[PDB]
């Protein structure tokens, strides 16, 4: 089997993706944020407090005649930019643009932190990363991949995020027509849970190609690049006024700027990030100083190859015995 679903920003900033969902039977579709930085598929649901609920779609489980309680089971998730939710389980059936699993663990959320109150467009998140890093208690569940795997036909998943655009995640399959040149694979590490592998250095904008290795993760549900504070430093030292500033919270730069594209190595290949990827806009609204899209790791204890780099790529997320991550220009 195979899956297709379009993916589609939240704003005109690209802050993150939301990709239809469908729960339950009948049909219940939630526009989820599709996560290979999580493990949890959670959901603002009939169960969520009401004043906690402010514009999304919910499910509700009574409506679903396949849906059952997990009877026991709790969940409780906080990531890495503070927000958090929490709840009980259920099994039911989901499908994501044509492929189908069926017992698959929907969380339930009975609570959400202010983020995800706020944000009227996201239904909850799909998780993407190892099933290890699941919330699930007293027995971890597994992730839509993890349930769905054996019966793709191709253990895999592709993410081509758009710039300003929609793009499109794959389940299944590698779409030989949506990338360019050939796929450069890299090793992963599952230590951590994470999609985590190596890049072999940097270059800013027409700069020399630093070789050095940046160990970090390819995480769907962060939205900006957190680099080592020396590749930051390098890169906003190119652009005539950028400053960290920490009443803002990181790099900022003048909104009249041309931003220098950005290159990180996968193995011997390139990926290059426009610079007007790394524009994230005014730090607030009308204000003409705007907030970078690569920002320092110094502090999360990761680097992360969130939605500003994965953007500029075609990427395979391989789940083989061994899983690897490829690469490709687009």
């Amino acid at each position: 089997s195979t899956g297709s679903a379009t993916t589609t920003p939240i704003d005109s900033l690209d802050d993150a993706y939301i990709t239809p969902v469908q729960i339950g039977t009948p049909a219940q579709t939630l526009n989820l944020d599709f996560d290979t930085g999580s493990s949890d598929l959670w959901v603002f649901s009939s169960e969520t407090t009401a004043s906690e609920v402010d514009g999304q779609t919910i499910y509700t489980p009574s409506k679903s005649t396949t849906a059952k309680l997990l009877s026991g089971a709790t969940w409780s998730i906080s990531y890495g930019d503070g927000s958090s939710s929490s709840g009980d389980v259920y099994t039911d059936t989901v499908s994501v643009g044509g492929l189908t699993v069926t017992g698959q663990a929907v969380e339930s959320a009975k609570k959400v932190s202010s983020s995800f109150t706020e944000d009227s467009t996201i239904d909850g998140l799909l998780g993407l990363a190892f099933s290890t890093l699941n919330t699930v208690s007293p027995t971890q569940q597994k992730t839509f991949f993890d349930n769905a795997k054996a019966s793709l036909d191709s253990p895999v998943f592709t993410a081509d995020l758009g710039y300003h655009a929609p793009g499109t995640y794959n389940f299944g399959f590698i779409d030989t027509t949506a990338y360019t040149g050939s796929i450069t694979y890299t090793a992963v590490s599952t230590k951590q849970g994470f999609w985590e592998w190596t890049s072999t250095g940097y270059a800013v904008g027409s700069g020399t190609f630093k070789s050095t290795s940046i160990d970090g993760i390819a995480d769907t549900g962060t939205t900006l690049l957190y680099l080592p504070a020396t590749v930051v430093s390098a890169y906003w030292a190119q652009v005539s006024g950028a400053k960290s500033s920490s009443s803002v919270g990181g790099y900022v730069f003048p909104c009249s700027a041309t931003l220098p594209s950005f290159t990180f190595g996968v193995g011997s290949a390139r990926i290059v990030i426009p610079g007007d990827y790394i524009d994230f806009g005014p730090i607030s609204t009308g204000s003409s100083s705007c907030f970078g899209g690569i920002q320092s790791s110094a502090g999360i204890g990761i680097n992360i190859f969130g939605d500003v780099a994965l953007k500029a790529a075609f990427v395979v997320f391989n789940g083989a015995t061994t899983p690897t991550l490829g690469f490709a220009s687009k």
